[PDB]
């Protein structure tokens, strides 16, 4: 369970936080992680859980370390070590300088130009899914919307059949919130087993889908290899199937529990983009990290080459030193500070797609189902990992209070 303490780590920095099962999980996952920001907890701690690793607990350190790729490398970006070692996606397992040439290609398939004209289809799917639920007066939000909306958009973009979703979603989840049945390496290899033949098919016969574009792409003017294409497409699948999917459920759970915030967005719909940003701060959900490239003293702590450091994207915006009353949701917050989409050279490329999906969801849901609540007697359970989420979100409403557009 707890790994032996390395010789260079002092006892007074030991805080045995378990990122895959944090002790305060029942309070909400963000709340469970925020225990690391109680006043008695140092800026940088060592946990003996999950093989042993550092955790930066404050936005200042998280930001600094994400900027300093020379000391803090993306070569091994996940805890536990076996996962970070097996992780070879592109561009996320690379540091500058080599990383950068791959970002332009990834931008061609998930960047703003692609969003801007997926626009209509995103809007259409949100409206159709929500209208189908509306007269029922209930739904299981995770399965009925949070999954199918972003995942079907991604499968469309990638030119992949919707009947492949259960398999691909299972595999993706083993990389972020493993159930124990597969190691990271096994889940990754299964994803590659799916992708390799499709990549060769689309290098032989190119389409207009994201996989064809990556597979036939150029990287700073030279052809991408089949291997590189596979390593990029693996990442695109995880972003498509396990990011927005979880975030929408945190947001909708909050709106179900806060009628005042629902009413604010109904009355002042122009605030929806700002609300999206504030929700991205409050219900931030990613916790990746880096590996030390050399011995390095950082904020008075001796780190050794090979040490892993968890740098939770989630924590920066929850830090009271970045945002006053950080657990409070304020759509009028003037400077919404967060690192929800990362920081430094690996800033999320999917963020424009994510914001569109969020904003469309908020607008189109509140237009049709302005009044809803958590199902009677339900206690909402979160789950923690590289990406955190919501296990189930049963919602109810009176259909008489809804509106078919
Ligand atoms: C709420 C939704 C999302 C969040 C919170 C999120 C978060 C992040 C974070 C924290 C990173 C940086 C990881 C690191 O520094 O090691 C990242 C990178 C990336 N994300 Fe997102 N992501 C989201 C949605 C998406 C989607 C929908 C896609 C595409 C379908 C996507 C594609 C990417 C790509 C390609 C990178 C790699 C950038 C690089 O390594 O240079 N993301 N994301
Ligand atoms: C940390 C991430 C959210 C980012 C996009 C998908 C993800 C799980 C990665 O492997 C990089
Ligand atoms: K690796």
């Amino acid at each position: 369970n707890l790994a032996p303490l390395p010789p260079h780590v002092p006892e007074h920095l030991v805080f045995d936080f378990d990122m895959y099962n944090p002790s305060n999980l029942s309070a909400g996952v963000q709340e469970a992680w925020a225990v690391l920001q109680e006043s008695n907890v140092p800026d940088l701690v060592w946990t003996r859980c999950n093989g042993g690793h550092w955790i930066a607990t404050r936005g200042q350190l998280i930001r600094e370390a994400y900027e300093d790729y020379r000391h803090f490398s993306s070569e091994c970006p996940f805890i536990p070590r076996e996962a970070g070692e097996a992780y070879d996606f592109i561009p996320t397992s690379m540091d500058p300088p080599e990383q950068r040439q791959f970002r332009a290609l990834a931008n061609q398939v998930v960047g703003m130009p692609v969003v801007d004209k997926l626009e209509n289809r995103i809007q259409e799917l949100a409206c159709s899914l929500i209208e189908s639920l509306r007269p029922q007066g209930q739904c299981n939000f995770t399965e009925d919307y949070a999954e199918p909306f972003p995942i079907r958009i991604f499968m469309l973009l990638a030119g992949l059949p919707e009947e492949d979703i259960p398999h691909l979603k299972y595999l993706t989840d083993q990389m972020t919130r493993p159930d124990g049945s597969m190691t990271f390496a096994e889940a990754k290899e299964a994803l590659y087993d799916y992708l390799i033949p499709i990549i060769e098919q689309r290098r032989q016969k190119p389409g207009t889908d994201a996989i064809s574009i990556v597979a036939n792409g150029q990287v700073n003017g030279r052809p991408i290899t089949s291997d590189e294409a596979k390593r990029m497409c693996g990442l695109l699948l995880v972003g498509g199937l396990d990011t927005v999917v979880n975030f929408l459920s945190f947001s909708m759970e909050f709106l179900a529990k806060s009628p005042e915030h629902r009413q604010e967005l109904i009355e002042r719909p122009e605030r929806i983009p700002a609300a999206c940003e504030e929700l991205l701060r409050r219900f931030s959900l990613v916790a990746a990290g880096r590996i030390l490239t050399s011995d390095y003293e950082f904020h008075g702590v001796q780190l050794k080459k090979g040490d892993q450091i968890l740098l939770p994207q989630m924590l920066s915006g929850l830090d009271e030193r970045e945002n006053a009353c950080p657990m409070h949701v304020d759509f009028s917050r003037q400077k919404v500070s967060h690192t929800t989409f990362g920081h430094g050279s690996h800033l999320c490329l999917g963020q424009h797609l994510a914001r569109r999906e969020i904003i469309v969801t908020l607008k189109e849901w509140l237009t049709r189902i302005p009044d809803f609540s958590i199902a009677p007697g339900a206690q909402i359970q979160h789950k923690s990992g590289i990406v955190s989420g919501v296990q189930a979100l049963p919602l109810v409403w009176d259909p008489a209070t809804t509106k078919a557009v």
